[PDB]
């Protein structure tokens, strides 16, 4: 009799991560846990077949069941439209889901005692709090075909003020233009999530913007964070001997680089994307990073791997060549999802299982069994030999064996 | 004798950088070089007095004389408006100048063998080619006060059509919105500058975008770079055994982090700003970096010191206290400017002088003569003693002495 897991929304994906996703369910989840699994295939072919309706339905299912576990998916471009003979260049499924759910994507490296960093000073963790709504990820962009005016207008519903601003008057040739926005309520939830995360970890909080350039747009993020801090969190930060400060983004990335870690970094959507990949790599690998969307309701989460479909690696699998893809981030999407499901259901057995799989994953790497990427952290990529790492399947087998052992010993450890 | 320098546009700046800028002219340039100097004071008080007209005039002077050297300037915020009792919160002078001139700002670290990197693998240089025009630095942003529609419109100059895109319909509360653009011709010049830089250095070229998200806006940068490569540069890259690749920005930053350097990184305006500060800091010190704007005409340049005005030291200097200000980036703005002036005028003596001052600066630090910041990079700030560094004036004197020596030995080396 397996553990009673409960209701979980799973989103199947593409390429290398799709392969890995099936191996994880079969070898690490299904032998030990029984779930009411709400499966949505977000594979590029199924999104094309359903005119991207499957993505909207999966997002609505997460709203209802409170816990999502998502596989990395292809965001189609011109080359992808050609490859899969798509009806349209479908929008990012992550963007669709995040737009519907809202919240903050909290990203952090998965640390192993034997893995060396690329950044010497990072002795404490860096938690990135990426705002999951608006800006470039819900923008309107277009090609300007030739000379003419691009204007941006605001028309109040309950006002008079049709305000028209000239963006640019193209006098010779064309180019490109775009409009983007953000919402006060979403910014307020992002500020609250950031202050709360810093207080739960007991670390200082830094918000990065470019308010010297985008005086109104970024100035608003700065003003909302400062206002919420002064009125609702300042005394709490002072009590834990921590602080909150705004920094310019270019200063912030340089500060982070020369720091020792141990802080929460509130990032605007775009910066959170870019810098989350820099922080994961700085600590060792993109395969070694947790990614959880924490919704503003405080009950709903969508767990995923911060990295993508690992297309480069999938192209090697396609050629029947050997692959060594790190499945740890994909595994931690399941464990973080199951841990949240356990917390909602007060399921001590599911919570034990979720944590045990995380320990098994870290212990296996710490025991010297790892994928090529992690072996390159220790030895340097040119000094890496076949004997130093395990392939994708080999690594999954070792994890399955170690998981079986950890769960057997835990059961035996139970006293009368 | 004195080297006939020629026509150079200089832009004076603010705080500690303004002091250091003067020490440089007096001790390192004026004793050896005679210049037709076109001086524009871009200090915050003079920009206020001229309603920022001095900035536009300096930019027009650079267009005319083809070479400009710029000191670091204050971009005023609310606290700066209060401090200097400004009439307005003046726009960034760098933004104004770059908007008028156009081109690409090439950023590269200034390497000293004895200064430790924070990024272990960077054994070869990373050259960031920052597109200097448009996007966030020529944007129109505003606060949305409440419910209502934000739209962006395009009207061709013939007035025979009008395209209206909905950016967002605010239904509850307000937020923020912005319009930004770029121009095809500016993108084309950025692509050419990037391919040419890679071919002159003999390194591969990488362009970073977020074209999976901004399909039209970033897709255009991607299409223009790919088109120009295939038609005008591919055979040249193949001949030097180098390549041109497009990567997504978040992938790119992770790639750069784990690389060994030795590539050209074509960055969009914003990414260039952020990542050049991450890279400069990764090599050792933020202020150990060159920043040269190469204009599309292939004749005009603006070299600058792309760091802050060092307020913390300026305060100490005002109080008659001891300061230890790194002047290297400000020195290299002069040497890169003078080297370009020499190249335009076929002045072998000016070219020799420009290079000699660069060698002198690197050799002095490498000989163990440096400012507090660099001493902290080697020993760590708590382990730094007064004997480990030189003050602002002491460091300038050492460079002046070493420059006098290098130039005397070079004159003696001339055969009868
Ligand atoms: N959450 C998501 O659904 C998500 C996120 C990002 C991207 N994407 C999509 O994924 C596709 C490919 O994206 P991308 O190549 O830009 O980004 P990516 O999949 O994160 O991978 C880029 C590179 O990072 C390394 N890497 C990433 N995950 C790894 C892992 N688990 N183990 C080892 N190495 C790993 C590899 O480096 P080396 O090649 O040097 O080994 C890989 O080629 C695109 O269609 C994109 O839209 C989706
Ligand atoms: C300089 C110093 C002195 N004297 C001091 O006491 C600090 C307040 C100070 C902090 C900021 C700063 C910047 N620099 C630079 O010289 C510089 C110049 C150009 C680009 C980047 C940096 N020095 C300092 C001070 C410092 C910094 C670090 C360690 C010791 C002193
Ligand atoms: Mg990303
Ligand atoms: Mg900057």
């Amino acid at each position: 009799k397996k553990i009673s897991g409960g209701s979980v929304v799973e989103m199947q994906g593409d390429e290398m991560t799709r392969i890995i996703w099936e191996l994880i369910k079969e070898k690490l989840i299904f032998p030990y846990v029984e779930l009411d699994l709400h499966s949505y295939d977000l594979g590029i072919e199924n999104r094309d077949a359903t005119n991207d309706q499957v993505t909207k339905d999966a997002a609505e299912a997460i709203k209802k069941h409170n816990v999502g576990v998502k596989c990395a998916t292809i965001t189609p471009d011109e080359k992808r439209v050609e490859e899969f003979k798509l009806k349209q260049m479908w929008k990012s499924p992550n963007g669709t889901i995040r737009n519907i759910l809202g919240g903050t994507v909290f990203r952090e490296a998965i640390i192993c005692k034997n893995i060396p960093r690329l950044v010497s000073g990072w002795v404490k963790p860096i938690i990135i709090g990426r705002h999951a709504y608006g800006d470039q990820y819900r923008a309107t962009d277009f090609v300007v075909p030739g000379p003419g005016k691009v204007e941006i207008t605001y028309t109040p519903s309950d006002g008079t003020q049709k305000v028209t601003y000239l963006v640019h008057n193209f006098e010779e040739g064309g180019g490109v233009a775009m409009g983007m926005y953000n919402q006060d309520k979403s910014i307020e939830d992002f500020a609250h999530s950031s202050f709360q995360m810093a207080l739960s970890k007991g670390w200082p909080l830094y918000l990065s913007t470019k308010n010297t350039i985008l005086k109104k747009y970024d100035g608003r993020f700065k003003d909302i964070f400062q206002e919420i801090y002064d009125k609702q969190y300042k005394s709490q930060f002072e009590a834990q001997k921590i602080w909150y400060e705004h920094r310019l983004i270019d200063d912030m990335v340089a500060q982070a680089m020369k720091s020792e870690g141990g802080f929460i970094w509130a990032c605007k959507n775009y910066d959170g994307d870019v810098q989350s990949d820099s922080v994961a790599q700085g600590y060792g690998s993109l395969g070694m990073m947790t990614s959880v969307l924490v919704c503003p309701d405080g009950k709903t989460v969508e767990a995923e791997a911060a990295h993508g479909t690992v297309t480069r690696h999938y192209r090697m699998y396609q050629k029947g060549q050997e692959t060594s893809t790190n499945p740890i981030a994909s595994i931690f999407a399941w464990t973080r999802g199951l841990a949240h499901r356990a917390k909602l259901d007060n399921n001590k057995e599911l919570a034990f299982f979720a944590n045990a799989l995380e320990e098994v994953s870290i212990e296996t790497i710490e025991a010297g069994f790892m994928t090529k990427d992690l072996a390159a952290c220790i030895k340097g990529l040119p000094n890496v030999q076949r004997s130093d790492y395990l392939n994708t399947f080999e690594f999954m087998d070792k994890l399955g064996e170690n998981l079986k052992i950890k769960l057997a010993q835990a059961k035996l450890s139970l006293e009368h």
